[PDB]
C-alpha cells in the first residue's frame, strides 16, 4: 500500500495568518491526491482534488500544491471556523485507497482565564452510594490547564477525570470539567471539598470551594 504520512500532527496558528499543511507518500503518485477538512461530529468535506484544484464552493484561501511525493496544502487568511482535522488522500495506486493520518489545526486567540465554579454530588445520588463532585472551567484559552482537588487540605490522586469540549468555532475558546468520584461513606466522613486551577491567564491559582452540609 502507498502510505501518506502527513505532518505536523497538530498545529497552531493566529487568526489572519496562514497554515502550511505537508503529505509525503512512500512512493510516487503524480497529482493523484485530494485534501478533506473535517469538523467535530461531521463528514469530511472535500477541500482540493488533483493535488492543485479547489473543489466547487470551496473558498480561495485554500490551496493545494505539489506533485510526486511531496504535497502541501494552505490555508490563507486563517478564521476560527477553520479550527478542524485536515486529511489526505491518495488515489493513484488502488486498493487499498489510503489517508494520511490527520493533522489537528488548532486557531489561536487571546489568552483568556476560565471561570471556576464547583458542584457538590446531589441527594439523589447519594442514595445510590456513589458520590460527584465536579469543577467547571468555562471559555478559557490556552487548553492548557492543571485542576487538582484537595479533600479537608488533603491532595486526590487517582479519583478523577477531566474532559475537555471541543475548540469553539466562534470564539475559540475551551471549557473543561472535572469530577472527583468517592463513595458516599468517604464523602460523609469529610467537610471541605476544594479545587484549585492552575492557568497562564491567572496571576496565581484560583480555588473555588464547599463545605458538606453547609
Amino acid at each position: 500500500e502507498v502510505v501518506m504520512t502527513q505532518s505536523p500532527a497538530t498545529l497552531s496558528v493566529s487568526p489572519g495568518e496562514g497554515a502550511t499543511l505537508s503529505c509525503r507518500a512512500s512512493q510516487s503518485v503524480n497529482t493523484n491526491v485530494a485534501w478533506y477538512q473535517q469538523k467535530p461530529g461531521q463528514a469530511p468535506r472535500l477541500l482540493i482534488y488533483g493535488a492543485s484544484t479547489r473543489a466547487t464552493g470551496i473558498p480561495a484561501r485554500f490551496s493545494g500544491s505539489g506533485s510526486g511525493t511531496e504535497f502541501t496544502l494552505t490555508i490563507s487568511t486563517l478564521q476560527s471556523e477553520d479550527f478542524a482535522v485536515y486529511y489526505c488522500q491518495q488515489y493513484s495506486n488502488w486498493p487499498p485507497i489510503t489517508f494520511g493520518q490527520g493533522t489537528r489545526l488548532e486557531i489561536k486567540r487571546t489568552v483568556a482565564a476560565p471561570s471556576v465554579f464547583i458542584f457538590p454530588p446531589s441527594d439523589e445520588q447519594l442514595k445510590s452510594g456513589t458520590a460527584s463532585v465536579v469543577c467547571l472551567l468555562n471559555n478559557f484559552y490556552p487548553r492548557e490547564a492543571k485542576v487538582q482537588w484537595k479533600v479537608d487540605n488533603a491532595l486526590q490522586s487517582g479519583n478523577s477525570q477531566e474532559s475537555v469540549t471541543e475548540q469553539d468555532s466562534k470564539d475559540s475558546t475551551y471549557s473543561l470539567s472535572s469530577t472527583l468520584t468517592l463513595s458516599k461513606a468517604d464523602y460523609e466522613k469529610h467537610k471541605v471539598y476544594a479545587c484549585e486551577v492552575t492557568h497562564q491567564g491567572l496571576s496565581s491559582p484560583v480555588t473555588k470551594s464547599f463545605n458538606r452540609g453547609e
